[PDB]
């Protein structure tokens, strides 16, 4: 069964967007620097993008920004930023725009989680993780869309949630808040700031080959109906298209990247794809 | 007539719904207690018998309301002084409601905080100020309950105030929507990973229950968007939740459920605004 | 205590009345499939409560036992009508006897369904066809012809839909049933917002598996209430929607599932099983 | 620069191909209701990108003034089929022609549909039975087909449906149709986690009002204007493209912001200008 899913649903990991269609267009990117981010970071870049990474670890940050700089031949920025921090967004923001200019395509992409019964959390454990995903988003979207209005400018702005966002799941629970918090600032001001040329999307990820909680993977397998782990560049390239002028009237919309993950286990009697053909013939006798 | 079939059969009913006594030995703990829909709800469960304990920022109107409904029911109802965006602070209001009442069965999560503005207007301070109250303070109570209830080998019926606008989103009301999304995802959350601890979690999204005024011509368009034809009632929405968090509602886990008239409904379908529409202009739009 | 200990203790079923003795008084009820199940169950409540009932369904022998049965029990006179509701035809005699026996109708309960559990490819278009008709088409024709016979008269009354849980979600196994009852629920959201006007509103309940080889035990360990529901708590909540108590709910969707929903979408649910001692290893690996 | 200014410049419709020349050679195309509209423009995309298309639906004359139409600007072949989705027997007639003149589909799009505008009350039992027939019951009928088809093969294959936005919603005056798009959104999301064993996986598009008086509904999208053709077919194509190969169960909206516009309750203060904030907050 499993050569049927890798036939049928065989990863394409290259640019799907025309070469040079980001060219003269500003990219902003928290958390650009290591898995999923660096992945976008990698394809705005390859296609022409000038784009501005912003992160704790400017070790990482910088290494990765000279390293997709090379790659490319196109120049990526990397500035140290704690999003909890609204001096240090601010400070961020206003280095994006001097030694790139405003963005025209935002990526809230920093996250952070603890997998953890609730009950062994510290208000400060809970509270971190609000800050970094929540305020963090808040602070980064409040920030650029008041430079964006102030100097009549629009953008495409994007941000990587979840499957648990939309249903919430026990063992996440900051996170699942968190990131349903980040749903929400995204079509409020899909609605709020269209007025404005800014347009808000979200992508709802799967487990992507970075899953997180040998023997675990091929579990995790087992609840996809695609039969697999998705990849960053898989992921990059819907990133691209939402953040593309070619999605320019996709405003609020949110979209499952899941390989069919959440469609399963939500459906209540998806625990029936384990009996055989032979045993349904006996209960359809019945 | 619309105003006059809306009214006879949409009429509120403002009594208790539930038998007399059903929440007779029952503890209930309610944020936002002292004032508007957290009043309304602390007002009828201490009518039907629970020992109520409410919290919020200003002791004062606590206790005036805590010895308001105390001297109309003859239950007692204890007040605790409690910012629930301070995480020591709600520890020793939970170890106080333990103390003076016992832990609860009923947790009500209502206190709130919001803003009506232009995203751009506000400061980090204005956004993280509503994520505080909302979303942290409601996990920071829940948190520490949920603690001591595991530790007890006890459980309760948690309930979420949220709004309509949690699942939408909605401008104007931003660090609201986010924060009040937050605390849905947390219900559902819970309900799922602590249905095991005998804790179950439930929450109403309320539309606008009358409680800037000046005029009254505000509610009188606020009314046109409610197929309903008017603004809720707080006793209305007492009834709604005390029933989710009485027994009968025992097996009603992780639900969200709507009071709002049918708001919700009317504003987010694509065509209801044909509901202007007469008679006379459908008959020529169907002949074409 | 264990699991199932606060389970029982926590969430034990109230299994009598919850509104008022003679709280439907003067109140004339509809109910498609009340002859059987949940039907019977919301029949007997409403009954008992003072309302005038009206049962509707295809066997007349199992819908006059049955409204024979609850009039004795509770004294209040139960109406039988035969009545297939995939049957334009049928829905319009059957309304016009409604109103004739008993008066309009200020409570309709749309309960009648069919289904079948099987994998889709064994499907026929005419089985697909059979559940579509009973499901979205029959809840359609009564609620249509009723709502025609409301508007003419000038009164008003509450609807209520009993669909599923896997409505919302979808669920393999049970496609027709899914897809139709999702139909049914956009009716209920349609009509909420279009018939305000003429003193119609409408909601839903989502059920989980109600108590009437082993899979009954095997459902129960996907349950956050550690149990399976009870008719006679789901009559409860009907009643309590289908009540002037309730006057100002119209749209609502109530899932009454025992926290499942929930439990089965929760991407990181199925680390539930992990003991206090186990959670301690795993948070030394992060 | 106004509203309708930063709209016009920032929400500016990319009309052309987006997916690379030829991506899709080799790929079959079904599309039901490809004659016209929607339909048409996706058809007229697959096949300039380099799909063997098939189109059908009732009308034969302009199922076949479109496909030769299609043949000629962009020189690969399209094929029409009269089928009236409602009926099982042409739809498996239908699926027998498709395999036979072009093969197994590998993207199978169910963009038929019906409706009427009216207030339920007007509608015969009849009327709503239409709509049910057309959209729920024929997306079926041609995606059990399909599917029972493609298994026997062993073959796997991208299905599209288009639904609208008050799919999710509900509303007024489209009931019919909202039910049974509602439907067709659980079926996709159904046989999403169903038929993944089987190499096929199920998207959803719901879009708002698409450039096809109706213009003050332009008040109530962000991006301030309706849609067009050619950005649908764009979405579509990447939908049922092996770049969306990990895409399942997924529900798009393609509105412009509408649909996000008119649910959020405090949405209706848009209008509310800059100097007639200032008072608000005193
Ligand atoms: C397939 C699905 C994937 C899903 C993924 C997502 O949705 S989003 C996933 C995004 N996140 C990640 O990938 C990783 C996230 N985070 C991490 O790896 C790291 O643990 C971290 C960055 C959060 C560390 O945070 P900080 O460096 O700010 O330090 P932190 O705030 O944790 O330390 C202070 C408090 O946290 C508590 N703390 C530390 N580790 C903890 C843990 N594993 N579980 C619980 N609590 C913990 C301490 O007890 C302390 O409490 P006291 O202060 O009371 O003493
Ligand atoms: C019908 C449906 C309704 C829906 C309702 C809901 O969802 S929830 C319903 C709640 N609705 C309400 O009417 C709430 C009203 N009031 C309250 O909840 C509370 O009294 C309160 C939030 C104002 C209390 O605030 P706190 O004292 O906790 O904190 P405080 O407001 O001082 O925080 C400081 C920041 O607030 C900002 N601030 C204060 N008023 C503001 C305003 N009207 N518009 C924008 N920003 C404001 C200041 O600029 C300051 O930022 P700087 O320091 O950076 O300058
Ligand atoms: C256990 C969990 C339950 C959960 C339930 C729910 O959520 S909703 C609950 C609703 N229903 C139920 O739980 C249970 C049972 N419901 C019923 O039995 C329904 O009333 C019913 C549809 C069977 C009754 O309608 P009919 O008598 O018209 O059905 P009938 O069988 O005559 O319809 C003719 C077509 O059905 C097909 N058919 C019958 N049984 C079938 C089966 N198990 N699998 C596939 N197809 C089947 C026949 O092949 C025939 O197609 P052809 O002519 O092409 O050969
Ligand atoms: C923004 C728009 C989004 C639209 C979304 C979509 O998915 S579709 C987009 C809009 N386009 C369409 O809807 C196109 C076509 N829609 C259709 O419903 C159908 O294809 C069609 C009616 C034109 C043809 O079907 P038929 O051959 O069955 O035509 P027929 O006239 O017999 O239709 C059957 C029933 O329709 C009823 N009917 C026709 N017009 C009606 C109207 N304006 N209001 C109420 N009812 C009407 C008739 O009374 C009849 O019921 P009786 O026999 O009882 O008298
Ligand atoms: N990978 C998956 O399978 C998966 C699944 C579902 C969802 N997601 C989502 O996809 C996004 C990226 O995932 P990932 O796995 O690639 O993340 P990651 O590489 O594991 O690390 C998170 C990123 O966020 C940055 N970050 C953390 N805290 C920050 C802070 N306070 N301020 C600024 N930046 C901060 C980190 O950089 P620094 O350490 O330098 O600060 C890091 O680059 C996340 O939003 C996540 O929720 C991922
Ligand atoms: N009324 C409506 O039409 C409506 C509509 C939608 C949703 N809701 C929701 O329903 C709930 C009740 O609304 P309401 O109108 O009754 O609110 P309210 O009376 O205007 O006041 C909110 C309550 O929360 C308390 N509170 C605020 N900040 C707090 C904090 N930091 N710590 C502890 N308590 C705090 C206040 O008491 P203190 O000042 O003493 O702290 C007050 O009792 C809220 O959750 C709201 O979001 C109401
Ligand atoms: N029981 C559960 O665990 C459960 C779970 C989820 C959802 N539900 C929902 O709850 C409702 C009741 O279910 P139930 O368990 O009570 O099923 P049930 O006992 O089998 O009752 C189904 C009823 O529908 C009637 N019916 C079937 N086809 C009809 C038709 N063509 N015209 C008129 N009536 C028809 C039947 O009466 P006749 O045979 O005389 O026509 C029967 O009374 C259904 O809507 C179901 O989808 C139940
Ligand atoms: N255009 C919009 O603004 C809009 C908005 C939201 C959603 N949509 C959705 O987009 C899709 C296409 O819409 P459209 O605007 O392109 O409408 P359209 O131009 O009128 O196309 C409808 C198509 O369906 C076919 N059809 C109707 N009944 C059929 C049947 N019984 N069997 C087979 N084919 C049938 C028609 O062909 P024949 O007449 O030859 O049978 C026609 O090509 C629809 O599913 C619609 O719901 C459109």
């Amino acid at each position: 069964t499993e050569a049927l899913q890798s036939k049928f649903f065989s990863p394409l990991q290259k640019a799907m967007l025309p070469p040079n269609s980001f060219q003269g267009k500003v990219a902003f990117i928290t958390g650009g620097g290591t898995g999923l981010g660096k992945g976008m970071t990698t394809l705005l870049s390859s296609l022409g993008a000038q784009c501005v990474i912003a992160s704790r670890k400017m070790d990482v940050l910088k290494a990765t920004a000279e390293q997709i700089s090379s790659q490319t031949g196109n120049k990526v920025h990397a500035i140290q930023c704690d999003v909890r921090d609204p001096d240090m967004v601010q400070n961020t923001v206003s280095e994006l725009i001097k030694v790139a200019g405003h963005p025209n395509i935002v990526i809230n992409n920093a996250a952070g989680n603890f997998i953890s019964p609730t009950e062994r959390l510290s208000p400060n454990a809970w509270k971190t993780i609000t800050d970094i995903v929540l305020n963090g988003t808040a602070f980064v979207t409040l920030e650029i869309g008041k430079q964006l209005i102030k100097a009549q400018k629009g953008a495409a702005f994007l941000s990587i949630t979840t499957i648990y966002a939309e249903t919430g799941s026990g063992f996440v629970v900051p996170s699942a808040s968190a990131k349903a918090g980040v749903e929400a600032m995204s079509k409020s001001l899909a609605a709020e700031w269209g007025k404005y040329g800014m347009r808000f999307n979200v992508i709802q990820p799967g487990p992507i080959k970075t899953g997180a909680f040998g023997t675990f993977e091929k579990e995790m397998i087992g609840r996809i109906p695609c039969g697999r782990l998705g990849t960053v560049e898989e992921l990059a390239n819907l990133a691209a298209f939402l953040c593309s002028d070619y999605a320019s009237w996709i405003n609020g919309a949110v979209i499952k990247f899941d390989g069919g993950e959440e469609v399963l286990i939500s459906g209540e009697f998806n625990d029936l794809r384990k009996v055989t053909k032979e045993q349904w013939d006996t209960i359809e006798e019945l």
